[PDB]
C-alpha cells in the first residue's frame, strides 16, 4: 500500500453553503488528479498539498493547519493541506509565472531581438520563487513526517524547485515531477538569466522521474541539460540524465481527457449559427492559442469561395487578463474579427468570452470544423474532448506544435500554426470534404483519442515512477 | 592541381578610372576569399562566380558573359564571372533574404506569438529563390563544363539551394557549402512554411561538406534534419547525415580575421573622448548587434558609480536601412542613447553612423572596453580584430551566443545578451580592473585570437572537403 503525497499549484475545492441547513460546506471538485489517485489499486492513503489562492482558502488553511480530510465516493478520502504563503511573496511568484517572464520562457513568447531584457525584477522574482519553493517543500515534508516510504508526486511548473528540496531530506523517496507545459529548445531556454536557467535545472534533476506530455519536450529538456550542465551526461535513447550521482528518467506521459467532463449554447449563438456551417476555435485568453492567425486564415479561405454560408465562433476563456500579453492577444483577435466582418459581411465571425465550461462543450458539439492551431501547447486537451463529443463529424485542424499532435496528428489536419496559407487551405479542404469521408475520419479520430483518459495518465505516472525508482535504487 | 570553382553572393570588385590615363579599370578587392584560395598550394586555377549587384557589375557581365580574367599579385589570376539575374527576381530574392523573412529565420527574430504570419508573399519569394538558385547552378556548371574534376566551393546563405543542383549534374564532384550565419534550433527552423523548411534542407544535403562557423550551428542543423526528414539518419558524434544515398559531413570551421585589414578617428570623436575612458560598441545596423541592450546596461552600470569620466560610443555601419527591422533597430538605439544622456548627462553616449572601415579600426584602437553582445551572431569577426589592434589593454564583453564565443569565450567576459544586470555588472567589473590584470588578459586574448586567420580558414575548407570527398567516394 503506497502512501501518496501529491503536490500541485492548486487543489480545486468548491466553497459554499448547504441549501437546507446553511452550514458552510467545502468539498473536492470531482475529476481532480487527487481524486483519481486515491482510487488506484496500490494506494492506501493520499495527501494533497497545494496553495491557498482564495480568501476562503486562507480561512480553511489557517483554521485547519495540518489539513482537512475530505470524503470521496466509495468511502475514500484525501488529506488536503493548503499552504498560506506570504501574500507579497505569493503575488510576485504568480507574476513570475505569467507571460511577464516564465510563461514566455516555456511557451515561446520572446523574439530575442527586442524582448526580453532582464533587470533587477527578474532577480527579485527568482529570490521570491525560492522562498515559495521552500514553502511547498516544508509543507510536503511535514505532511509526510510520519510516513515510512512516502511517494511524492509533484505537478505543475510552479513546483519545479521542489524535487531538489525533497531529495535533500528524503534521499530514498520516489519523486515524480510532471510539467504540463512545453520545454523550449536549448537555445531558447538559455535566454533566461544564468541563475534561473541553471537553478531551475538543479531543482528538477533530483527527481526520480520527470514527466512531460510529449516526446518533443523531453528532448528539449535533455538538450537544455547537456548544454547548461557540463558535468551532466545525457542519454537521448534511454531518456536519462546522469548528474552528481542523481539518475533521472525522462518520460512522455500523454493525457487526453477526463470522461467525467464529457448543454445549451451561449445566448444568441444557436440562432446566429442557424443555417450556417460553424467553424469553432476555442481556447484561453493566452497568446499561444493563436485565434488571431486562425481568423486571418479563415478570411484567406473565404476569399477562395465556398464559405458563403459559413460562420466562425472564436470561443474564448478569460484568464489572467491582467497580463499585458493576454490583453494584447484579446485586442489583436478583436481587430482581426472586426476586419473579418468588414470584408466578408456583418456577423460572419463572433467572439464569445466566458468561463461556462458547458457552453464550450456545447460549442464543441455544434461545430462543423474545429481549429486548435496553437503556436505551442503543452498538450491541449480540448483537441481530445471536442471530437469525442462532436456528433457532426467535424474535421479537426490541429497545430503540429501541440503536444497532442504526437498522438492525434495522424488523425487530424496537421498544420504549421504560423503559415496562414497552409491553414486557409486546410479550412477550405476540411469544409469541401463530403459527409462520408468526414464520418470515417471522425470515427478513426475518436478511436485514437478515446484511450487517453485521466485514469490511464495517472496509472502511467505511478507505474512509471515505480519502475524508475526500482532502477534508481539499483544504480 | 585542383580546378576551383568558387560561388558566392558577391565578388567585391572596385570600378573606377586610372588617374593618369582615364581608362576604366576593374580589379579585385584584396583580401577576398577567391584571392586567398588562388594562393594555396594545390590550386592550379580558380573561377569565381557571383551575382551582378551594381550597374558596373551588369556592364562588366554583358561585355564578358563567360567571365573576365583578373590579375593578382605574383602573377596569379581568377576568372570572375558575374551573373545578370532577372531584376524582378533578384530584387525579390534580396527581400527574401532580409529580416523580412529569411534573416529572421536563421538569426532568431520572431516571437512566434505575433510574428511571423506567412502569406502568399512567402510562396512567391520561394519560387523566385528557385529561379535565382538555377541561375547560379547553370552559371557554375557552364563555367565548369570543360573541367575534368571540378571542385565546388559554395558560400553564403543565398546559395543554400545550389549544392543539390550541382550534384544533379556532377554526381562525383566535391561540393562544399559554407553558411556564414547561425542555424536555428529545430523548433525554430520549422516555423518556416513546409515547402521552405524541407526544401532548403533538400538543397543543402547533397553537398559533400556543409560548413558552419560554430559547433552550435552544426548541432542545430543536424537536429533540424532529424526532425524534418524521417528518411534521414544523423550521427551527432560523427557529425554526419545519411539521406537518400547522400553522405554529408558537417564541419565547424571558425574564422577570426584577415591580417590584410589590420588611422584617423571619426570627426570630433577624439576630442569628445579626450579625458574619458571610452566604451565602444560596433556593428551593422542590424537588430542582432544588440546596441540597445548595451546602452541600457551601460546606464545600469553608471548608476552603480565609478563611471563618471566614462563615455560610450555606439559605432554603427549602415546596411539595409530599407528593412523595417533595421530602421526600427536604429530608432530603438537612438531612443536608448537619448535617455542615457537625459539621465547621466549630455554627451555621455554618442552614435556614429557611417560606412568607413578605417574609422571603425580607429575606434577599436581607442577603446578602453569593447562590447560585442550580439543576440546571436554567426561568428562576429569584429571581436577578433578589435583586441588584436587595441593597444590599450581593453577588456572585451562577448555574448555567449556569438559563434566566436566558442573560440574566445574563455578569454573574454562572456554574458547572456538578454540580461542587462549581468551585462551591467560586466561593464563595471571590466572598468574596475587594474592595469596589470587587463594587460595579462589582453595578451592571452590576442594569443587566442591570432591563429584564426582567413588563410587558415580557407585551408580548413579545402583540407576538410578533401577528406570528406575521399570518405564519400568510399561509401
Ligand atoms: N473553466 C472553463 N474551462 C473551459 C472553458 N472552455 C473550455 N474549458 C476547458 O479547459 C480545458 C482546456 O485545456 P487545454 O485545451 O489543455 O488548454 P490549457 O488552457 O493550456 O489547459 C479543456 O478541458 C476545456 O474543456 C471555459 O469557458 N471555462
Ligand atoms: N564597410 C565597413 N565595414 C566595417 C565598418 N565597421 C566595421 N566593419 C567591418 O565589418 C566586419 C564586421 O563583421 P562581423 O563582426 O562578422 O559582423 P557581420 O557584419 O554580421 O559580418 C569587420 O571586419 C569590421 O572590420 C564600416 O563602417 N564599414
Amino acid at each position: 500500500g503506497s502512501e501518496i503525497f501529491l503536490a500541485s499549484k492548486r487543489a480545486a475545492i468548491t466553497y459554499d453553503t448547504d441549501p437546507a441547513t446553511g452550514e458552510p460546506r467545502a468539498w473536492l471538485a470531482p475529476g481532480g488528479t487527487g481524486n483519481v489517485v486515491a482510487e488506484q489499486a496500490g494506494v492506501l492513503n493520499i495527501s494533497w498539498i497545494a496553495s491557498a489562492d482564495s480568501e476562503d482558502d486562507r480561512r480553511a488553511s489557517a483554521l485547519n493547519p495540518d489539513g482537512v480530510t475530505m470524503e470521496l465516493h466509495s468511502g475514500r478520502e484525501i488529506l488536503v493541506r493548503l499552504i498560506r504563503h506570504d501574500p507579497a511573496v505569493f503575488r510576485n511568484v504568480q507574476n513570475f509565472m505569467t507571460a511577464n517572464l516564465m510563461w514566455a520562457a516555456n511557451n515561446y513568447g520572446w523574439d530575442r531581438w527586442t524582448q526580453p531584457s532582464f533587470g533587477s525584477d527578474a532577480r527579485e522574482g527568482w529570490a521570491d520563487f525560492g522562498r515559495f519553493t521552500r514553502d511547498f517543500a516544508d509543507a510536503i515534508l511535514k505532511s509526510s513526517a510520519q510516513s515510512a516510504d512516502p511517494v511524492y508526486l509533484v505537478h505543475n511548473y510552479q513546483l519545479v524547485g521542489v524535487p531538489a528540496l525533497l531529495r535533500e531530506q528524503r534521499p530514498d523517496a520516489p519523486i515524480l515531477l510532471f510539467v504540463h507545459i512545453p520545454w523550449p529548445s536549448a537555445d531558447y531556454w538559455r535566454i533566461l538569466p544564468k541563475e534561473i536557467r541553471t537553478g531551475i535545472l538543479h531543482g528538477m534533476l533530483p527527481a526520480t522521474t520527470i514527466g512531460f506530455f510529449a516526446d518533443r519536450w523531453c528532448r528539449n529538456f535533455l538538450e537544455s541539460v547537456a548544454d547548461l550542465l557540463p558535468d551532466a551526461r545525457i542519454d537521448r535513447e534511454a531518456m536519462t540524465v546522469e548528474w552528481r550521482g542523481h539518475r533521472t528518467r525522462l518520460r512522455t506521459m500523454p493525457l487526453g481527457y477526463s470522461p467525467l467532463t464529457l448543454p445549451q449554447l451561449p445566448e444568441g449563438i444557436e440562432e446566429w449559427a442557424d443555417g450556417h456551417r460553424l467553424v469553432v476555435h476555442s481556447g484561453r485568453t493566452d497568446p499561444i492559442k493563436n485565434a488571431e492567425r486562425a481568423v486571418r486564415a479563415f478570411v484567406l479561405a473565404a476569399r477562395g469561395g465556398g464559405l458563403e454560408k459559413t460562420r466562425m465562433l472564436v470561443r474564448m476563456n478569460p484568464n489572467r487578463l491582467y497580463v499585458p500579453a493576454n490583453a494584447d492577444y484579446v485586442h489583436r483577435v478583436e481587430t482581426a474579427v472586426a476586419e473579418a466582418n468588414a470584408e466578408l459581411g456583418s456577423d460572419t465571425v463572433r467572439i464569445d468570452n466566458d468561463n461556462d465550461v458547458n457552453h464550450t462543450i456545447a460549442c464543441f458539439r455544434r461545430a462543423d470544423l474545429l481549429i486548435f492551431n496553437s503556436t505551442v501547447d503543452g498538450q491541449n486537451l480540448s483537441t481530445f474532448e471536442a471530437p469525442l463529443v462532436n456528433e457532426r463529424d467535424a474535421d479537426v485542424i490541429l497545430s503540429e506544435t501541440c503536444g497532442a499532435a504526437e498522438v492525434l496528428g495522424e488523425y487530424c489536419r496537421s498544420v504549421n500554426p504560423f503559415d496562414l496559407v497552409e491553414q486557409a487551405e486546410a479550412i477550405s479542404a476540411a469544409l469541401a470534404a463530403g459527409p462520408r469521408q468526414r464520418a470515417e475520419a471522425a470515427a478513426r479520430r475518436r478511436d485514437a483519442a478515446r484511450p487517453w483518459t485521466l485514469e490511464a495518465w495517472v496509472q502511467a505516472q505511478l507505474d512509471g515512477l515505480a519502475a524508475d525508482h526500482a532502477a534508481r535504487t539499483a544504480t
